[PDB]
């Protein structure tokens, strides 16, 4: 039974050249979960995004990858959330997280956007409501304010990308545990993980 998530959003910038930039880490999670569960994501221009529905341990989970600019991610999330009557507190938003290193991922309930343009827009489009969950996929931090945007929009080197892909995999396993055992159990597992 209880688990509050009805919608998982993986934040992204659109189109083939952005697919493997760090800023798309949330989208990697959603695509992998969707793949393992045999769901083909469908483009729905009415929701400014790619959508699907998975059944996991008899719970319906909607997924969404916006095709907006990252800074307009709330256009998508509010459109789909309004259509399905999903409250902010039932949404989990996967995203790249500067404040964790490659290879680590954490769940979080509420909090600020941290300068993340996607999170920022999401909050505003959901009525200045921060109380959605997050899946924070660590990307490291370049430790110079002026280098942040280029770092986030860049492509990790191969070795670092393996650490990233490992955290994606484990985040997917823990979303599955989320749906079966609940959040405390999912979180207890995810928060001890670090990739090699």
């Amino acid at each position: 039974v209880s688990q509050p998530i009805k919608l998982l959003v993986g934040l992204a910038n659109p189109g083939p050249e952005y697919a493997k930039t760090r800023h798309n880490a949330g989208a990697w999670v959603v695509e992998e979960l969707a793949r393992i569960h045999n769901v083909t994501l469908k483009n729905e221009p009415k929701f400014f995004g790619l959508t699907g529905r998975l059944l996991i341990n008899s719970q319906e989970l909607r997924v969404l990858i916006p095709t907006t600019f990252m800074n307009l991610s709330g256009k998508a999330i509010a459109a789909l959330a309004n259509f399905y009557q999903i409250k902010p507190e039932e949404i989990m938003v996967a995203h790249d997280e500067l404040d964790l290193p490659p290879g680590v991922a954490k769940f979080k309930q509420g909090g600020g956007h941290g300068g993340h343009n996607g999170l920022k827009d999401t909050i505003s489009k959901l009525g200045n409501n921060k109380e959605f969950y997050r899946l924070r996929l660590g990307i490291g931090h370049p430790g110079h304010k002026d280098k942040v945007a280029g770092y986030v929009l860049g492509k990790a080197p191969a070795k670092e990308q393996e650490c990233l892909d490992a955290a994606v995999d484990e985040s997917v396993r823990c979303l599955e545990i989320l749906m079966k055992d609940g959040l405390t159990k999912a979180q207890n597992r995810l928060h001890t993980f670090k990739a090699e």
